[PDB]
């Protein structure tokens, strides 16, 4: 299964039998020269950018873009890959274990991150996120890039780092925009290796860091729709971006809890 | 050569080539029940501890013991294994490498680092520090665990981490006590792995930070008197510990600057 993308996109891929959805996402670029290019090879998903003559869509929304892949509903794509056992509510989440091998590489100077991502909405289908629904970001690598709003809280949350089990700190940015935005920083950020964590603790951290907003009051009845993993990059002064990644040994195990559990 | 220990002292021994002292050091243990055991078995040195009814002897001095092993000369100790290269003078020392292998295991509440260290004196072979004498410390790991006095400096400082060479931001704490307490310590802690550095970029940080001090007068003309590497542990409500550790691949590379002969 050769799949390659050279211009902004969706296609959908199987990946060791997970149905999932490849993006090469450039949502803030206006215009642009040079070249993009995205590729599943059935054992591995690549990316590049050597990208010039860039401007953004929207100044004040700062990053470019966020080439990556994703399993599940994507809410602002009104897309989802055949066969993926997603959305389900927060509530129904015994666990969510992702792994993946990453290697990030980029220019120095450049602002980049490694950001996996959820969006948690009020409605299963949603086409949007708005006042109740919750972006949660999980930021394993940073570079010359802060995340949005304040650093209200740190959070202790563990995960294994090349075979070894690790406690991670996790600062929690909170932002009220559009909807609610949250983005775990790890503050010792790992530009390549091996990660295994379960995506119920940073729904935990999460849920009890919106406890007592007026705006997401049932986060436990909201949907967890998608599964992101990719790389925003850019800010408004960029010109030109050289980066690119490489994703391999690839799992997810979602547990839901049902009538025959216990 | 098996060099075993299980109770409080020293021991010198050899390592691939290199002359070292082992201390079972429960300097600050005013008593203590249980088990420790340090060991050297020619590959590699190990402590562990399973020690009960711990109370301290100077409770101001917050930590138990700092079990360890040593290059050169430990001035409160008064001891040196024989053919050690130091101390020598700071202003002599172009570089001094360090490389080491290390597993830390502690049980979750304990207070503990992974911390090495020198003490730079006035003359070559003093029995302790006073006013004028600095202490330097190098935290590679931290848990539950604060260094003295107070943060006053970052300083950005590489070292190589499993092959790597990466570049670590390490947060200066600076105490004006019997001598000067200075502790270097890596924002992102390691518990496991295998680093290499250069204690002259450490003491380049250290004279910099000092350049003003009215108690340390001339940084470069101090003796270099030691490399000491273990693990600070416990604090004054510690009443049972038990950890342990180990290293391996051990060397130190010191190179020395060369003399020009003048007639005069
Ligand atoms: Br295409
Ligand atoms: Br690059
Ligand atoms: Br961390
Ligand atoms: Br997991
Ligand atoms: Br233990
Ligand atoms: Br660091
Ligand atoms: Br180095």
């Amino acid at each position: 299964m050769v799949v390659l993308m050279t211009k902004p996109g969706t296609s959908d891929f199987v990946w060791n039998g997970i149905p999932l959805s490849m993006e090469l996402n450039l949502w803030n670029i206006k215009e642009y020269s040079g070249s993009v290019a995205m590729k599943f090879d059935g054992e591995k998903i690549t990316f590049d950018a050597d990208i010039q003559n860039l401007s953004p869509k929207e100044p004040e929304r700062y990053v470019l873009g966020y080439p990556e892949f994703y399993y599940g509903y994507k809410p602002w794509e009104n897309h989802t890959a055949e066969g993926s056992k997603l959305p389900v509510p927060v509530s129904s989440m015994k666990s969510f274990s992702v792994e993946v091998s990453f290697d990030i590489h980029h220019e120095p100077s450049l602002p980049l991150n490694f950001a996996m991502e959820t969006w948690l909405t009020r409605e299963k289908y949603q086409t949007e996120a708005s006042i109740g629904d919750v972006e949660i970001m999980v930021w394993f690598y940073f570079n010359n890039l802060t995340p949005g709003g304040e650093k209200i809280e740190e959070f202790t949350i563990p995960f294994v780092l090349n075979g070894e089990s690790v406690e991670g700190t996790w600062e929690l940015w909170l932002a009220e925009w559009g909807w609610d935005y949250l983005a775990f920083r790890l503050k010792c950020p790992v530009k390549k290796g091996r990660v295994k964590f379960d995506v119920r603790h940073f729904l935990d951290a999460a849920g009890k860091a919106l406890s007592s907003s007026a705006r997401v009051k049932d986060f436990e009845d909201l949907y967890f729709t998608v599964w992101e993993i990719g790389t925003e990059f850019g800010s408004p002064e960029t010109k030109s971006a050289q980066f690119g990644w490489k994703f391999e040994n690839f799992s997810i195990d979602l547990e839901v809890r049902e009538h025959h559990h216990h």
